[PDB]
């Protein structure tokens, strides 16, 4: 029931945990950890009406009702203190969504071991935010799914200092190099050496930029 981004972000949920996920997708992803005895129980949060629905009746349709709470709840609302939530999972969004959601509730994350973030662009204002914040990242996965690329970022609470180079790359994305990091980067590349092949000619503190962003790559594919 789940897809490979999915199950992927599922490989990282600790077995035994209780599961907080965000913004669940029909909650085919707790519903799929509890039936496969990953997880003990989890929380289902939807913000709009339509998508909580479909959870309630997932849930539901699978009897699950004693395993899988649905809540109606905007981002980390959806959850508490007494719910002894140990990882949450918040997939399928603009990273800096990720970034506003985690902060709104930032109150509530000390007693949560780990978070498995999955952003779907601005991976890098995310890194900034979580090291700005109190966490570290401690491991990370690239997949590509329909000829788009998306990352999964996973985190528990520490310190972390990234280089430049590893808030763009990731520090475990640019260690590793997976054909699939070659694939999304070499393919951003060819997209910067065309704009800056378009804009010309003079202004060249604004060809600056993109060409600081091509060398990034070239170094970390090297």
């Amino acid at each position: 029931m789940i897809s490979k981004r999915l199950e992927l972000v599922a490989s990282f949920v600790s077995q035994g945990a209780i599961l907080l996920d965000v913004g669940s997708d029909h909650a085919y992803l707790p519903i799929e950890l509890v039936e496969r005895g990953q997880i003990k129980s989890a929380i289902a949060g939807e913000v709009v009406e339509g998508p909580y629905q479909s959870a309630v009746k997932n849930v539901e349709a699978h009897g699950l009702k004693e395993k899988i709470q649905v809540r109606l709840a905007n981002g980390l609302a959806a959850f508490e203190e007494t719910d002894q939530v140990s990882v949450i999972t918040i997939a399928g969004m603009g990273g800096r969504l990720i970034a506003r959601i985690l902060e709104e509730g930032l109150g509530k994350l000390a007693n949560v071991e780990r978070l498995i973030l999955q952003p779907n662009n601005r991976e890098d204002d995310l890194r900034i935010w979580l090291q700005d914040h109190g966490f570290q990242i401690v491991a990370e996965s690239i997949l590509e799914e329909a000829g788009k690329f998306y990352e999964i970022l996973v985190v528990e609470a520490g310190q972390m200092k990234l280089s430049a180079s590893d808030v763009r790359f990731g520090p475990f994305l640019s260690k590793e190099v997976s054909p699939v990091f070659v694939q999304k980067w070499q393919k951003e590349a060819e997209k910067l050496e065309f704009a800056l092949g378009q804009i010309p000619e003079k202004n060249l503190e604004e060809r600056q930029v993109l060409v600081d962003k091509i060398q990034a790559i070239k170094e970390v594919l090297h």
